[PDB]
């Protein structure tokens, strides 16, 4: 399928162990896909002072589209020193590994994979 229905749980900043998903644009996207294939990729929200406190490169899911069956359809974007890579819509946060921190809330999203 193009596209596959996640519920993402959203973390806290301060609680996440495992803070970026490796060295390179190419190795974070990857290993980003490949955990959110897997169930075990977390979602960050985004506000002052989180982003400093993860490692880059950074991966975002995006906004793609205006949300099938409350699921909103988004893509992934990396960052790295203030360039990213991808063209997308709205910031929904920032992924992580998930290694069982307790989440505050799910986000129900449709990745493009």
């Amino acid at each position: 399928k193009t596209h596959v229905q996640l519920s993402l749980p959203v973390l806290q900043v301060r609680d996440v162990l495992v803070r970026g998903f490796g060295d390179s644009v190419e190795e974070v996207l990857s290993e980003a896909r490949q955990h959110l294939k897997d169930g075990t990729c977390g979602l960050v929200e985004v506000e002052k002072g989180v982003l400093p406190q993860l490692e880059q490169p950074y991966v975002f899911i995006k906004r793609s589209d205006a949300a099938p069956h409350g699921h909103v359809m988004v893509e992934l974007v990396a960052e790295l020193e203030g360039i990213q890579y991808g063209r997308s819509g709205e910031t929904l946060g920032v992924l992580v590994p998930h290694v069982g921190e307790i989440p505050v809330a799910y986000r129900k999203v449709l990745l493009r994979k």
